Formats: C-alpha cells, structure tokens, sequence
C-alpha cells in the first residue's frame, strides 16, 4: 500500500485538480488556504502550491475556533474535528465564498463540499450538492471527472 | 505567526525539555521521532530538532497501521486515534524502548507516557506513571516536577 509521504504528495495534486474547476467571484492574486484541525496528509499542502496559471497557493494552519475563517481564506482543508468544532467552522464560513475540502470522507454530510478518501491505491473524493450550492463559489461539473477517474483501477 | 504556529513552536520546546529527562538503553546517534495520526501541532517537530547535547532529532510521519513503529523510532508523537488504532499502535510498541507523547489527552489513563494539553495560555502535560513504569526507557523523576 501507499505510504504517508506518497499520499501527502497526491493530496496536493488532487487539491490542485479540484481548484481548477472552481471560480471565486473576486479572484485574489494569491489563493489562501487554511488548514484547520488535526491532519495526517496536509504536510505537502503546507509547503504552498502553484496553480497552472502561476497563481500561488499560500497555506497555513488556523485554530478551529477562529471566528474570521470565512474572511481569512479562500479554501479550507478540514481535519479531524468534533461535532461542536465542526459547527463552529461552518458557522464561520456561512455567507463567505469559501471552498471546503475534508481530509476524511465523513464531512460531506455536515458542510464540507468535497471529502477525500485517502485509503486504497488512489485518492478519491465525494462531493455534496447542498454545500456546493450555498458556497458562494462556482464549481464546474466536470470536477467529478477527477473523482471518477481516480476511482478507476 | 498564527496561534497554531506559535503553539507548534511551544510544542517543540516542551518535547525537547521532556527528552532531556529520558534515557535509552542503547543511546542512538540520531534520535528518531515518528509522528503518527492526525495532528495540529507537529509542524515544528517535522522540521527536525537538535538536542542541547548536540544530538539531532530526525522526525517523520508514519502510518497508524505501520507494524514496525516499535523498531522504527525512539519517540512517537501520537495524534488523534480511535480505540482500535490506539491498541494497534501500542501493540507495535510493546517490548520496545519507545518514548510516547500524545498531542491531546483528557484522560492520560491508557496509552502514552505523557499527554500534552496545548490549550490555555501555556502548554501543560500529564504523566501516566503506569505506562512510564513499563516502557524500556529510563524516565528521570524530576520530569514529574514539570508535569501538571
């Protein structure tokens, strides 16, 4: 099976994929990613990233209970938080144009737009239509080409 | 610097502190640290560290179900794990001289020798005297004066 470092490297490439199907009403010069909560696979992200057009993705960790997350970032990578913490996070994001992605595949029921599944041979993901719809960003539907091909041996 | 980044530095400093009160049966030239499980505050550790005595601490992430954790490291820094994952981890550690520190720990009853509480204005930690007693590493008792 795949090692942690292998998976971490893949997670950032999947994230770059997802980002390509997403549009922010006010596109920043630098995309800001916040990592929130304990994570296993964010060490790659946290080195910062570059998109194909050369836009930099700056990444940093932030407290679960920071009330300004909606304002402080364009993207959130959500780690393994509890019911009360998760509610805090998605309350803070409501109203703002933020893309949310969870490290684990259980947060798609509770507010995350995309949920990663890092086990198995490839990284796959699922998405939630309700959360996408209320998000404030636009997500091209082809984003699922990425998930489907990822789930194909 | 975010609060998470400042606490991660503080976590680094607390671990180095704890390390100075710990001795290994056969002392390695390089101290291996494994970060296992989801963590918020290990980014400082993962950049690597050096002990006051000059010894380098090599850190890396390893998987919860890595069966060789006991032989792969001297210190394990343990993140969020469920019951099964915790039991799994400690089975791999059984019979090996491994220092164990968990990032959370509202109980510190079962598992790690030390449990951080990174909350509040300062990092505090608790000791599990049972886990310490049967660990293979020598923990100097002064370290309990640094616990809460």
């Amino acid at each position: 099976r795949t090692s942690i470092e292998q998976r971490s490297n893949a997670v950032s490439q999947v994230l770059l994929g997802i980002f390509s199907y997403v549009r922010w009403p006010k596109e920043p010069a630098v995309l800001q990613l916040c990592v929130v909560g304990p994570t296993e696979y964010a060490d790659g992200l946290l080195r910062g990233m570059v998109q194909a057009n050369g836009r930099r993705v700056h990444a940093e960790r932030r407290a679960v209970d920071n009330p300004d997350l909606g304002t402080l970032c364009n993207v959130i990578y959500l780690g393994v938080v509890d019911e009360r913490e998760r509610q805090q996070v998605f309350r803070s994001l409501a109203g703002h144009p933020v893309l949310s992605i969870s490290e684990r595949g259980t947060e798609c029921s509770v507010g995350s737009m995309f949920c990663l599944n890092v086990g198995g041979p490839r990284i796959t993901f699922e998405a939630n239509l309700d959360s996408i719809a209320r998000s404030g960003v636009r997500v091209h539907p082809s984003v699922l080409k990425l998930a489907r091909r990822q789930a194909t041996p």
